[PDB]
């Protein structure tokens, strides 16, 4: 029932994500000289450095907010991909499965801790 524990849990999960080869396309923003049309399609960019920085700044209030931003990384990849069989998109799907597998307990524990706080 520790309503702060999610923050270190998210830091550790982000550390795992940065160690994963599949995260490499998603660790920083998109060079427009490499993907000129990127910001025609994607009006709300997100990457794992921005998520980590937002967390470390104290600018997430809950793991739900962090989860929203991580999911935006994946939805951006799905929206920008020219194909379901794109290498970078395929990396996004594996990393998303890994992230969802790990964030599930963080969200459950936070929400349970907040319900106990308000009991
Ligand atoms: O350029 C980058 N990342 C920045 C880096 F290269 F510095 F790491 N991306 C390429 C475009 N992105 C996609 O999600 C995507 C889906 C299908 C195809 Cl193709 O791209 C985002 C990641």
């Amino acid at each position: 029932y520790d309503i702060q524990a999610w923050k270190k849990q998210c830091e550790e999960l982000l550390n795992l994500i940065f160690q994963c080869e599949d995260s490499e396309p998603f660790r920083q923003p998109v060079d427009l000289l490499e993907y000129p049309d990127y910001r025609d399609i994607i009006d709300t960019p997100m990457d794992f450095a921005t998520v980590r920085e937002t967390l470390e700044a104290g600018n997430y209030e809950s793991p739900m907010e962090l989860c929203k931003d991580v999911r935006l990384i994946f939805s951006n990849s799905k929206a920008y991909t020219p194909s379901k069989r794109s290498r970078i998109y395929s990396m996004s799907l594996r990393l998303s499965a890994f992230f969802e597998e790990h964030i599930s307990s963080v969200l459950s524990d936070y929400k349970s801790a907040l319900r106990f706080h308000k009991r």
